[PDB]
Formats: C-alpha cells, structure tokens, sequence
C-alpha cells in the first residue's frame, strides 16, 4: 500500500509512438531513465531536459526542474541484506543479488525502482536472468559515490 | 445485446482534430475503415499499419497484427431478410437493402459493424439515405469472394 504511493509519484511513463515502453523515475534530483528504453517521456517538462547518456551503465540522467524535487523519491546508499519492495511484489536482496520469482518481470516495464522497507529507492531494474525457481535482476545500483550496475550472465532486458 | 461485446472489441475510434471522425473494425483478418473517414486510428498498433485502398468500394484495409486477431470479429457473407443487431438500434434487411429508423444513424458512426442474429459481422455502415421515418443505409458488404458496395441515391455521407 504505502510504497506504491511513492512509486505512483516517482514514476513517469516513456511512450514510443504512443505505446508504453518503460519508465523514468525521479530519484533525488535525477530523472533515472534506462538508455535501452526507447521513445520519449510523457511529461512535457521532462521531455525538455538534456540527458547525460551512458552506454556502460545503460542509464540516462538530468537535473529535474525545481518544481519536481518535492515529488522525486528518496534514495539510499544503504543496502543491507534482507527484504525489499517492488511493484510486482517483493524482492529479496541476498549474496549481493536482487532476486525475484520466475516471470514476475515482463518485457517493457524497465525503469521500476526497488525500494527498501522505508520506501527509499535502492536500485533501478534493467532485466533479469532466470535460475530455476528464482531470477536474479539486472539492476542499476549505487554505492556512497558511484553507480555499480549489476548484470549477471543469461539476463534479458525485460 | 450480446453483440455489443464483439462490437466493443471490434471497434476502434478514428480521431481527427482531437475528435471522432468515425470508427474502424477488426473484421476477420482485416481492419476495415471507410476511405472517407479522415484521421488516424487511436490504437497505435493499427495507426502504424499501411493500408490498401479503393475509391470504388470507399474502403481501406490491412491485415491486423497477429496478437489482435484474438479480438477480431467473425465475418459472414449470408444476409437473410430480417432483423440485424447494431449499436444505434435494430437494423432490418429487406429486398436487398439495409434500413434503419431515421435518426439512429448520426454524423460519423461510419465503420460501425452490423451483426446478424448469430453475432457475425455482415456489413460496415458508411452513410444513409433519407427515406422519411425509415432511412436506408449505404453499406460496404462482401460476398463469399470479393467485397461489393451498396449505396442508395440521396445518401448523406457520414
């Protein structure tokens, strides 16, 4: 219930020719859009921004307008081992891996946050690789200072 | 009223200047749209198609995307004399003609499908001739093989 309201305020939708292709969540002061997500953001002001691209981290960012910084979601660098939250249910972070039940991620849908139990963004999801009953997630995540994209073998950009 | 399920799955709006011009319908494998109906389909998956066109039949068609074929309506070529289901009221077929109570046919509505008493699409309305209280409809229709167009004189086109 509670974290979904944070997601509903954080998320904005990327449309290609009018068709949903992914999302660009406002995190801190960054509009975190994955680079693989085709098309343009639906918000008329987020479409005005100029984005710093990255092929390595598969990520785009820009300073959000000063109007948006109240709506943008809180982040944290803290990723303790345990239980985390996501739109398609709940996530486990263990062994340094975000992991999810098989098929809970779907093509498109990229750019969803993962939240801690306080509703703070901890990662941006890029895809996942199935391993029996569980999939690991391809994820943008970050330390104190830097992004450190995680991307296991056999992953797909769902 | 059971045909309204099939009609509501078959119909897509055709939009111009921010308003409805008429309607397009999934009939068998083809999307049907009248050629006088200006604008574009609301559905991106249809609006991106390229359409084959005839000025004689006043018709534009394309094979619908394979996933949309689950929603497409069952066509039939058979037209017994009798009642037919439709959105603005019970159509009647008599003497080879489609006819309606005057007023049911409104500006636009072109592309609305007419259904037999089995829920099979049998005609694509285009316009109507004033016949007093019992207007008769200009209609695109098909035999077993090719399409054939019905157009009584004095049709107002809509």
């Amino acid at each position: 219930r509670m974290c979904m309201k944070i997601e509903n305020d954080c998320i904005f939708e990327v449309k290609l020719d009018g068709k949903v292709t992914g999302y660009a969540c406002l995190v801190g002061d960054k509009v975190m859009k994955p680079a693989h997500v085709k098309g343009t953001i639906d918000n008329p002001d987020l479409a005005k921004l100029t984005y710093k691209k990255s092929s390595k981290y598969d990520l785009e960012c820009a300073q959000i307008p000063v109007h948006m910084k109240s709506d943008a979601s809180k982040y944290t660098h803290e990723k303790p081992e345990g239980h985390y939250n996501w739109h398609h249910g709940a996530v486990q972070y263990s062994g340094g891996r975000f992991t999810i039940p098989t098929g809970a991620g779907k093509p498109g849908d990229s750019g969803r946050p993962i939240f801690d139990n306080k509703g703070r963004v901890v990662a941006i999801v890029l895809g996942g690789a199935n391993e029996g009953a569980r999939t690991a997630l391809s994820v943008v995540t970050w330390t104190k200072d830097m992004v450190t994209r995680v991307t296991p073998e056999g992953t797909e950009e769902w």
